[PDB]
């Protein structure tokens, strides 16, 4: 034997970033044509360069890619025959490969690790078919191990978030207590690393899927939510986005089990959250009612089909957007002022997720919402400030769904005179706002408008 | 109790129908005294009462009823108890009665079986706890049998469904291969009853929530939906009716699983059944879309999130939408000539469902939709037939969301001299659809009517 096959292996994978054209395109010919060759020992001599942390950075993730595009494709039918292609090479030449890349975690520098890709592609085709009975354990060590460096768990908790979304929900459920607690134990409050603590609530949400068991035993619950809450605190925005993002899934997934948590933590954490300066964080406080706001909305048909065949509704409501709401509103309002300058209205900022929201909670609490806008209407509909005046408009529209037509019709004949007005207002961005509004009213109120105004041509 | 006492029985349960106050009044005293005085000797004797042919049929109904309200209660809690309170009669005294009343089923004459309501409330109670393991043998063999006749299935499969309905889906699930067995069994498109194919249509219904294993496996699947399928051609249009809402909710529960069926069987059901002159059967066609349009609304979102994240979505569309589209819209647009003259205050007809479907299919399937509309726009907007013509303004406003804004602007621009003038419409409902499409353009297209119209208080 000799060592020449690694080594020129080696020399066209960095060949594969050439400047060049001849090199990148002779590199991917060989690296196609070794494939054809003997893929097996193709895929063992990649795992070993991919394992070697002497190689170099580019070689290595080469080595990576070239494993990855093996065993899986954007094309769910290729990917299908890839998983099928692998499975073919006899368990020897795998359980090499395998073993190379588990060993590869932790010994990568840098920021993307290449073997979580590869761990993830091999478990999609291997464990529905319980071919790596190993995989869950380790990767479970690898994180709850004390002596465990970052990149260890880091990469560990990558490879565990790869396979929670790639992977069938019901091939997981038979070890999610075993990937749960490795999640878990990547998230606990004392993780040195941000970044373990990112990459392991990454991997929470993904678990969501499979974890029903899990939320439904009170005493793991309260531990799940204790951990999610306080990743909602941690200084790298990145965690508390993605922890945000697991109490919006959470709050439509066990609205049920959330009156333990509301009062204590998730009112105080996401009503912040709306009020951050920093976007992604105002977006997922916002959803995070908007889903509320869906929950109480079914229950209440619930509770209403429920009365009428005479029977109490199997699940209750405990009202929290109507308890929310002199809270909440003026948050929106204020959010609304934050609108785009220019018509990127296809770009969903704070200020159109809150107008959103506005709507939802008005369909959501009724005839209770009226009270908490009309002030801030009133007090804006006439401001100097367009940012003002217009979501003064805004929020008169997002209203008209929802309470009693009879306490809307007066309001709308009240204001007519200022909205038609305001259609010829200096500002485009609240001409469009009020055309919005009017569409609204003819809309939703047909009556009031069509009796305190006729339609006329137009003249330019 | 002897022949002389269970001859005073009949006697007051047939009082309890009587038109004499006194009568109807010492009857139920009498029975709930008899509760009280010795419980499960009252049941052993009102299940004979039932079970006997020779009875008169008020005196098996009201003995099943009696039988009925000491099982159940519409008060979840007061349910509780008497599951409890049955349980606590020694097995001896309940498996005299369940015998009996399994022994009731075909036995009786009356269109509503007394007898199937009283196998569920006690199965409810008994099955939770694994104390009737000869119940679900016993009914699929009263069904399976070839000998048995159209009463001892129609009551059987009515029991099966009533369980299917009543009782947690968890607790069915260990014994879905049988239920699903019996019920396949009475839909058979060879079954000489309509009333049984009924009962078993209206049965698989309620099974779609613990049969999921049983759609997974691509062997049953197809059995189930060749039989569901059959059913949709049975003349009784109960049957027709019923099979088409299963097709409804398995569209909507596995959606993945229809590329099978689809162009063999479900297109052309559906459409056939959208074009029927029976309502009921229309609705359950229009709506079978209406689920596809969702589901493929939700993938669309899903390809694009993964795209977002540098990914390809888990879950793909057939775009059946897109593809129906030219089959659908005429069918919808025609229906939309078939309003109710201005509802019984909001009544759900094809029309009102066509025009929702047309809305649906526009933000689904957006700029393909518009060359679909327009010609029947253009060709009735100005119709002499009031029905035609609101149903072109109608069709206008339903594009307006979905289709690109610079494609719908010059559309809104050539249509609103029409569309102001429409306003004065002789007939009321044209003057009302109007009002809603210019007030979905004021809405959706603000620019394009901004400066094409004027608001003009009314000085009347």
């Amino acid at each position: 034997p000799d060592y020449a096959s690694g080594m020129e292996l080696i020399t066209i994978l960095e060949k594969t970033v050439s400047p060049d054209r001849l090199e990148l395109e002779a590199a991917q010919k060989f690296l196609e044509r070794a494939a054809v060759e003997n893929l097996p020992t193709f895929l063992v001599e990649l795992s070993r360069v991919l394992a070697n942390p002497g190689n170099s950075q580019v070689a290595r993730v080469a080595a990576g890619l070239q494993i990855k595009n093996s065993l899986t494709s954007k094309d769910p039918d290729i990917k299908a025959q890839y998983q099928q292609r692998w499975l073919a090479i006899d368990a020897n030449a795998r359980r090499e490969v395998k073993n190379y890349v588990l060993q590869t975690l932790g010994t990568e520098t840098y920021r993307p690790s290449s073997a979580s890709q590869c761990v993830a592609g091999i478990a999609c085709a291997e464990i529905p078919v319980s071919q790596w009975p190993e995989l869950i354990p380790q990767l479970v060590a690898n994180v709850t191990n004390p002596n465990s460096t970052e990149h260890m768990k880091e990469s560990t908790l990558e490879a565990i978030g790869y396979i929670c979304q790639d992977i069938d929900p019901e091939q997981l459920q038979d070890k999610s207590n075993e990937i749960l607690t490795a999640i878990i134990q990547g998230m606990r409050k004392e993780e040195p690393s941000n970044n373990v603590k990112l990459a392991a609530t990454n991997a929470l949400l993904n678990s969501l899927e499979f974890t029903k068991a899990n939320f439904d035993k009170e005493s793991e619950r309260h531990f799940i939510m204790q951990v999610v809450c306080e990743a909602t605190q941690c200084p790298d925005t990145r965690v508390r986005v993605a922890a945000l993002q697991n109490l919006v899934k959470i709050m439509s997934l066990y609205y049920q089990y959330m009156e333990t948590y509301m009062g204590p933590a998730l009112f105080a954490i996401t009503i912040e959250a709306m009020k951050s300066d920093i976007d992604e964080v105002a977006l997922q406080g916002i959803e995070f009612w908007s889903n509320v706001c869906d929950e109480e909305m079914d229950l209440a048909i619930e509770a209403s089909e429920a009365a009428e065949q005479g029977r109490p509704p199997e699940h209750t409501s405990k009202f929290y957007a109507k308890g929310a709401l002199q809270y909440l509103v003026p948050i929106l309002t204020q959010t609304l002022t934050k609108q785009d300058e220019n018509d990127d209205d296809d770009d969903w900022n704070p200020c159109k997720a809150a107008g959103v929201c506005l709507m939802l909670l008005s369909t959501c609490c009724e005839d209770d919402i009226v009270p908490h806008v009309l002030p801030f209407i009133k007090e804006h509909i006439k401001n100097p400030d367009w940012r003002y005046r217009d979501a003064a408009v805004m929020a008169f529209g997002s209203i008209l769904e929802g309470p009693e037509p009879n306490q809307l019709k007066p309001l709308v004949i009240q204001a007519m005179p200022t909205l038609i007005e305001l259609m010829k207002d200096p500002s485009v961005v609240v001409r469009d706002t009020t055309a919005w509004t009017v569409g609204r009213i003819c809309e939703l109120l047909p009556e009031a408008a069509i009796n305190d105004v006729y339609l006329v041509p137009n003249s330019s």
